[PDB]
């Protein structure tokens, strides 16, 4: 695919993102690199309006699965890197157990060099003392399925909760090109994924450090 050449060495990638959850505004910036040799992504996130008010791990999955390792016997199904460098538009739907809602929007493409992923996230009835407004999610994180001009994705993510509970997040997903260039639609599979949160001791400000490693596979 056109797209999968971008992609053969270190890219720098780009993230803002805008949200309003229950009426609480707020917007994030991130930088960092992917290297999808490898399928790893490296960024940091800051929250350049205050403190976040929602949990960090609630929004992992929202901050370019183009950076994801195909092996090559599977190359073909390689939507993400196919679209690019036109992009594709992203629309999730994300469930909360017993809370609210987040409906994203994203874009996400090159400006130049740099893979950029701009984000739009609204979020509704969540409840005020609930695990999410009441931070109540633990600072860590624990297959995504994808289906055939776009894809669909579904997916769950377990949030800790600081009981030692668990907090589902149901994910539903959608992904068209941006863009009319052929793009290249899977046959059914899924994205294996591990992150790792942390934080940069000298930053004072509300953020984020990510590390993540997603690998296809299912054929």
């Amino acid at each position: 695919s056109k797209g999968e050449e971008l992609f053969t060495g270190v890219v720098p990638i780009l993230v803002e993102l805008d949200g309003d959850v229950n009426g609480h505004k707020f917007s994030v910036s991130g930088e960092g690199e992917g290297d999808a040799t490898y399928g790893k992504l490296t960024l940091k996130f800051i929250c350049t309006t205050g403190k976040l008010p929602v949990p960090w791990p609630t929004l992992v999955t929202t901050f370019v699965q183009c950076f994801s390792r195909y092996p090559d016997h599977m190359k073909r199904h390689d939507f993400f890197k196919s679209a690019m460098p036109e992009g594709y538009v992203q629309e999730r739907t994300i469930f909360f157990k017993d809370d609210g809602n987040y409906k994203t929007r994203a874009e996400v493409k090159f400006e130049g060099d740099t893979l950029v992923n701009r984000i739009e996230l609204k979020g509704i009835d969540f409840k005020e003392d609930g695990n999410i407004l009441g931070h109540k999610l633990e600072y860590n994180y624990n297959n995504v399925y994808i289906m055939a001009n776009g894809i669909k994705v579904n997916f769950k993510i377990r949030h800790n909760i600081e009981d030692g509970s668990v907090q589902l997040a149901d994910h539903y997903q959608q992904n068209t090109p941006i863009g009319d260039g052929p793009v290249l639609l899977p046959d059914n599979h899924y994205l294996s994924t591990q992150s790792a949160l942390s934080k940069d001791p000298n930053e004072k400000r509300d953020h984020m450090v990510l590390l993540e490693f997603v690998t296809a596979a299912g054929i």
